[PDB]
């Protein structure tokens, strides 16, 4: 008779950001081949994360959780883009528990996993724009502002369209991502007087 | 015999915008049905004028004047970026003269037209942009803002391209034109509750 739970693996660097989709995959294996299901939890506890999901596809059939071919079950979600983030950078987690039934009712005690969490600008790092001639640096005029959001944003394709790029009366560059959390590019790597160029 | 100056017909309403170029032309008619040359003066003076200029296309040909087709003298120029505009609008205009004489040697007199000149946003009226919600109109995000932007922008392609719209905290809409002037939306046009 089976008297032993399913096996689980769990991911080791679970890291997701702010607004953006994220996936990570447990591999689930049992003695007879078969996994019934699975829970998440806070130790036993509701999870209490309604943006975290995952598929139910092919659980409980014949075969699907062995040695060679591992049940793999995909678990995605969007972090809420304003999530908190304490002062203390790594104290934004979620350390949560799986646990597995097989088909004949051996549950594996629960494991932790951890899912980090961080602000949009800990994945951004933008590239400086080319540089763009102005006719005074301290007063930037209205075409010339449109000229360095336009150059910022082609030297930065891989940020959000929906981070926001604004630009000072000196040419400060400050990018905000969805999040709000922000980058800034400081004036003398954007902007130069065209006179002085010559 | 030709003892009679030429006439010459002014543009009733020349309205400039900063750094905009414009164009107007004079009309000019003469009996002999040929005009010689015309002259740009202020009041007789030097014009003093350099961002102007006119076309000397057809001058002195006979036949280049007459009542059924007269002279068509193309003006064009830009008034300067940082012209000064006084805060009296009657004083924001250039009130010049032109004569105009025939292979005669007749000249006609001092005839006065004037060239106003305005702020960009005298010329742009900005159309309402699609409606924009928001999860909060006291405080929009990043693409909240991004979208009112486009949205602006995608319901305004008359305004200058080098115009730049800029989207406050609470949806607030600026268009700031090349020469600094500027047109406002306000929230209740832009934004809503979700
Ligand atoms: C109830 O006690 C929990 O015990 C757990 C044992 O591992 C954890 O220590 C847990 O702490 C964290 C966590 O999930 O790891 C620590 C995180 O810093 C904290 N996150 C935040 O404050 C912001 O993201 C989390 C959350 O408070 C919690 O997980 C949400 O339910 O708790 C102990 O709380
Ligand atoms: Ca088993
Ligand atoms: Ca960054
Ligand atoms: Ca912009
Ligand atoms: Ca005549
Ligand atoms: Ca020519
Ligand atoms: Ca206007
Ligand atoms: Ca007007
Ligand atoms: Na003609």
């Amino acid at each position: 008779t089976d008297t032993t739970p399913p096996t689980i693996t769990v991911p080791s660097d679970i890291i997701a950001y702010r607004g953006e989709e994220f996936e990570f995959y447990f591999e689930i294996t049992d003695d007879s081949g078969q996994v019934k299901n699975i829970e998440l939890s806070t130790f036993g506890k509701p999870l209490g994360l309604n943006w975290l999901e995952y598929s139910e596809d092919n659980f409980n059939v014949p075969g699907n959780a062995t040695s060679d071919n591992p049940l793999r079950v995909r678990v995605h979600g969007t972090v809420p883009l304003n999530e908190p983030i304490p002062a203390d950078k790594n104290r934004a987690q979620f350390t949560r528990t799986i646990r597995a039934w097989d088909a004949a009712g051996n549950v594996s005690s629960n494991i932790t996993f951890v899912i980090k969490y961080r602000a949009q600008t800990d994945k951004y790092n933008p590239a400086d724009p080319t540089i763009t001639y102005v006719d005074r640096l301290s007063s930037l005029s209205p075409s010339e502002k449109n000229a360095v959001e336009a150059a910022v944003r082609a030297a930065n394709p891989q940020i959000p369209a929906a981070a926001r790029i604004t630009v000072s009366a000196n040419g400060t560059v400050t990018i905000t991502y969805p999040d709000s959390s922000t980058d800034t590019i400081t004036a003398n790597r954007v902007v130069k007087d065209l006179a002085s160029s010559r």
